[PDB]
């Protein structure tokens, strides 16, 4: 809508307080035109028609109950933007500047988030299950890498290259949520699973084993569920994108650590100038070689770790 910029102030899903950019034209919209060409936020209100209405508020406070996961969506859709945009120099998911477009409130009890091809949505949760899953930086952050990767590799999302979709997914949603630097972890979707059960999450790039899913190419899921396992696994790639920078040693394999900054150069290099649509783990292991290669040299401690960490998880 075309109005003037504002500064809202509202409470996230976990009761934090946080202000947020708004547009004035009659009402308060959460429009933020200080990112690219727009943060929009959208109420599905409780429906599955999207995006459903841009969120109009009366007094530009968000403290109601049934605003938080709109004013988190919003928020974490800006921390991910800043992400990029200050880390990896690309101008929202597109690199150049599209708008990014959320809707919450979508269905009822509905215990997921995810990208449509255009937007992010997201779910309320079942109260048990889930709480409105804008609340976790991690998961609004992996929901809008889904867009950029859709952009630039083009994994397509089944089977191996599904499973490098997901992974990327976690790896950037992971450091998004340490760039923010509030309570930052190596686990998935922590902030919003499972209210009532403490230190649970719904997967971990530490040791994707912790939730069932494998931590080695050996231990690979091969049949027809989750898309052929694009969410089983990633924990392959998650744990190796998790040696490159932490280091450890995994199944008697030793891998030195070269930290979160290097590991995102790496893996962002990889995605937007290597991986093609129909890349499988091998192709991810030259990708992310040449790309260490191309940053830091071929003899570099960077190299040997990206090399070391795949064969620790069983890929050549
Ligand atoms: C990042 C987390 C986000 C919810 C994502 N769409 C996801 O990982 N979803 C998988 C895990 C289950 C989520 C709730 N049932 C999924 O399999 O869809
Ligand atoms: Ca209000
Ligand atoms: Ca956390
Ligand atoms: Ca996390
Ligand atoms: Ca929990
Ligand atoms: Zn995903």
């Amino acid at each position: 809508i075309t109005g003037t910029s504002t500064v809202g102030v509202g409470r996230g899903v976990l009761g934090d307080q946080k202000n947020i950019n708004t547009t004035y034209s009659t009402y308060y919209y959460l429009q933020d035109n200080t990112r690219g060409n727009g943060i929009f936020t959208y109420d599905a209100k409780y429906r599955t028609t999207l995006p459903g209405s841009l969120w109009a508020d009366a007094d530009n406070q968000f403290f109601a109950s049934y605003d938080a996961p709109a004013v988190d969506a919003h928020y974490y859709a800006g921390v991910t933007y800043d992400y990029y945009k200050n880390v990896h120099n690309r101008l929202s998911y597109d690199g150049n500047n599209a708008a990014i477009r959320s809707s919450v409130h979508y269905s009822q009890g509905y215990n997921n988030a995810f990208w449509n091809g255009s937007q992010m949505v997201y779910g309320d949760g079942d109260g048990q299950t889930f709480i409105p899953l804008s609340g976790g930086i991690d998961v609004v952050a992996h929901e809008l890498t889904h867009a950029v990767t859709d952009y630039t590799a083009g994994l397509i999302y089944q089977n191996e290259s599904g499973a490098i979709n997901e992974a990327i997914s976690d790896i950037f949603g992971t450091l998004v949520e340490f760039y923010a630097n509030k309570n930052p972890d190596w686990e998935i979707g922590e902030d919003v699973y499972t209210p009532g059960i403490s230190g649970d999450s719904l997967r971990s790039m530490s040791d994707p084993a912790k939730y069932g899913d494998p931590d080695h190419y050996s231990k690979r899921y091969t049949g027809t569920q989750d898309n052929g396992g694009v969410h089983i696994n990633s924990g392959i790639i998650n744990k190796a994108a998790y040696l490159i920078s932490q280091g450890g040693t995994h199944y008697g394999v030793s891998v030195v650590g070269i930290g979160r900054d290097k590991l995102g150069k790496i893996f962002y290099r990889a995605l937007t100038q290597y991986l093609t649509p129909t890349s499988n783990f091998s192709q991810l292991r030259a990708a992310a070689v040449q790309s260490a290669t191309d940053l830091y040299g071929s003899t570099s401690q960077e190299v040997a770790s990206v090399k070391q960490a795949f064969d620790a998880v069983g890929v050549k």
